[PDB]
């Protein structure tokens, strides 16, 4: 099965919302597996107040437990019960004010509450793909004056790619506030090429993740001494 | 006044909290207008709902506002009455995860929806004094195995020190994990160094706090 992760807050009017819909058109058309368990933090925040009760019985004898650390304890559970019964990932993390989503950072850090995702343990994901879908208003590659200002995509990279070991698909469609802010409309044309072209990439990565299965099976070199 | 932030959910054995203290210390004891207005996010976390409306609620006309989006753009409006009133700021931030504290990121994100701190207009905060307090259980130092690891340290830097203009101070404590994690009995008495360091550290950080 595809997990599906949404963080944007935008609604019908987000880029990576409408990007994600792209890559999960490919998953449903070629997937052996077209099924998609999905969930929206964007919409349905998971609480503010869960990952604190989750790090204090993260070490209690069980039955010293409170109330409200267990059900965040299960809770944890639940989360990585869903990432551990799809065979793909598809996760949608937009860039707000040069950081992480607080909605992202949230559900990671109390995953990370989880016995099967501590520190030390071997990722239950590692192989696994996983296409992550960002936007940005401006743009922020090399030479850009925002050059560095994403201080987002470094730590979802450490996270999914050097912790989770998962194997990362990235769709960056930077320029989504031409048109909206005056200060961009030297952008406009430009803009909209980025667009066409990370509309296809969305389609491309759908496309890869749904024969990742065959792919794998395919594979003949497994570095065996000679 | 001084306006104090906490973040951490540690409680006693926050290193942070402690740094913290240090700093606070220095100002009501040889501080003018020595008052301290604090907010623990880590213990009084804003809601995760809260962002969303007061976004949102700037798309919807005023007059037929909802209650949760006039609210919401109230509360971002008095988080931003704190710190436009404070002669100077006291952040303390611990590494949670690589990255940065879930609640001061909300915090951060509901800041920026007030129109005083919106994108174009100038910092009502710019060249006022800040001390950032940060911990780290390892060490994310040049030549280290985990540098560039921390990606909280730079976006903190981006917003107080590139948006805000504050003139930015950071305390930072490391092998804050030496005797938790038995893998690091390696550090013992290089953590306990680093510790009495960064304390002073943040001791000096209050005096010129103060000044
Ligand atoms: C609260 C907020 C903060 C934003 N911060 C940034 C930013 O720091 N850098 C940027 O390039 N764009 C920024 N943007 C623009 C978004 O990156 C852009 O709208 C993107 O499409 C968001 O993804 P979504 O539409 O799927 O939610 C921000 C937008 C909002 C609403
Ligand atoms: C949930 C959690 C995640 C942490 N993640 C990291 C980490 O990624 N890197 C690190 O060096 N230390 C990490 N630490 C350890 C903290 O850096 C250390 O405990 C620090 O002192 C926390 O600040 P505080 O005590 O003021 O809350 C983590 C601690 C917790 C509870």
């Amino acid at each position: 099965s595809l997990f599906r992760l949404d963080t944007s807050i935008l609604g019908t009017r987000s880029s990576t919302i409408a990007l994600a819909d792209l890559v999960e058109r490919e998953w449903r058309a070629t997937a052996p597996d077209p099924s998609v368990v999905r969930r929206h933090l964007g919409e349905d925040p998971l609480p503010a107040t869960v990952w604190a009760a989750a790090v204090a019985a993260q070490f209690v004898p069980p039955a010293r437990r409170a109330p409200e650390e267990r059900e965040a304890l299960s809770l944890a559970a639940a989360l990585v019960d869903e990432l551990v019964a799809a065979e793909a990932l598809l996760l949608a993390a937009p860039l707000y004010n040069f950081g992480v989503s607080q909605h992202l950072k949230t559900w990671v850090d109390l995953l990370l509450t989880d016995p099967r995702m501590a520190a030390g343990t071997e990722s239950p994901l590692a192989g696994r793909p996983a296409v992550l879908v960002t936007a940005r208003g401006g743009a922020y590659g090399p030479g850009t004056p925002r050059e560095g200002w994403d201080h987002a995509i470094g730590w979802m990279r450490r996270i999914f790619g050097d912790v989770w070991k998962l194997e990362l698909t990235v769709v960056e469609r930077e320029l989504t506030l031409v048109g909206i802010d005056p200060a961009l409309d030297r952008f406009k044309e430009l803009a909209e090429r980025v667009r066409v072209t990370t509309e296809e990439q969305a389609r491309a990565a759908g496309r890869r993740l749904a024969a990742r299965e065959g792919a794998f099976l395919a594979l003949e070199h497994h570095h065996h001494h000679h």
